[PDB]
C-alpha cells in the first residue's frame, strides 16, 4: 500500500 506521509501518485 502507499505509506503515509508520502506524496500520493
Amino acid at each position: 500500500k502507499r505509506p503515509p506521509g508520502f506524496s500520493p501518485f
